[PDB]
């Protein structure tokens, strides 16, 4: 919805992230459900936005 958000974050919180990737990333349903749940049980719960919210997005196929 953003087309290039260029959102290159070091690490962002699971909220944030969240967030962030609501504005990052096409949003369809609610992605973002499933993106959070793995970002809760992440290894501090603040990582890299685009590698776990997509991944978790992209491999739980919550789109």
């Amino acid at each position: 919805g953003s087309h290039m958000a260029s959102t290159g974050e070091n690490v962002i919180s699971v909220a944030e992230l969240i967030n962030a990737m609501k504005q990052v990333k096409h949003i369809p349903e609610s992605k973002l459900t499933s993106l959070a749940a793995a970002l809760a049980e992440a290894k501090d719960g603040k990582v890299n936005i685009d590698d776990l919210v997509k991944v978790i997005e992209l491999v739980d196929k919550e789109d």
